[PDB]
């Protein structure tokens, strides 16, 4: 097939690897129990990213779904992977701050709509329908950013300054980097179709990459994850 996004499929490919297995080897070294923990996760996330990475590099994971008079080609794989890796990252935030059960759970499950509400719109036939889908996944994201940034925040507060500033550079990283997904929906293949797919895959690798394996170096390396 050789499509033009395939080199910045290799190269997410590539990153996603990387990173799971360094932070595999120094996963499995510590021995600290909450350390394993959040390690654990971690390691996860781009060991998911990096199987679907993988899969649309090799062609899988990609469907031409019809709007606009054209046939489209969307990567369903990506929220295969987000579906399980957002959450994980969640995870690792809520677990930073001692956050409580029911916050989990409601966060989790924001995320299960921002993610669920996503596919279904980058599926749907009616050109103006997928920006409705679009608008419901984006408010989702936006509950869970509030929480995040005002609920989070503020639990953190009552962790070391070592912790609380752990979390504010993930919780930073996390607010800009999510927040640049809705704006790349909109404007590419799912949406607008004004930024071709090749450089739109381009973006989201960047942000996938920062967002995971960022993430993982700066939390993984805080003495935040300590018990
Ligand atoms: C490793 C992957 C990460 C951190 C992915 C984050 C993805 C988002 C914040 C995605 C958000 C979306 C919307 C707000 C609406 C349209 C569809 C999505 C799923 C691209």
């Amino acid at each position: 097939t050789g499509r033009p996004e395939w080199i910045w499929l290799a190269l997410g490919t590539a990153l996603m690897g990387l990173g799971t297995l360094y932070f595999l080897v120094k996963g499995m070294g510590v021995s600290d129990p909450d350390a394993k923990k959040f390690y654990a996760i971690t390691t996860l996330v781009p060991a998911i990213a990096f199987t679907m990475y993988l899969s649309m590099l090799l062609g899988y994971g990609l469907t031409m779904v019809p709007f606009g008079g054209e046939q489209n080609p969307i990567y369903w794989a990506r929220y295969a992977d987000w579906l399980f890796t957002t959450p994980l990252l969640l995870l690792d935030l809520a677990l930073l701050v001692d956050a409580d059960q029911g916050t989990i759970l409601a966060l989790v499950g924001a995320d299960g709509i921002m993610i669920g509400t996503g596919l279904v719109g980058a599926l749907t036939k009616v050109y103006s329908y997928r920006f409705v889908w679009w608008a419901i996944s984006t408010a989702a994201m936006l509950y869970i950013l509030y929480v995040l940034f005002f609920g989070f925040t503020s639990k953190a507060e009552s962790m070391r300054p070592e912790v609380a500033s752990t979390f504010k550079v993930l919780r930073n990283v996390t607010v800009v980097l999510w927040s640049a997904y809705p704006v790349v929906w909109l404007i590419g293949s799912e949406g607008a179709g004004i930024v071709p797919l090749n450089i739109e895959t381009l973006l989201f690798m960047v942000l996938d990459v920062s967002a995971k394996v960022g993430f993982g170096l700066i939390l993984l390396r805080s003495r935040a994850i300590f018990g």
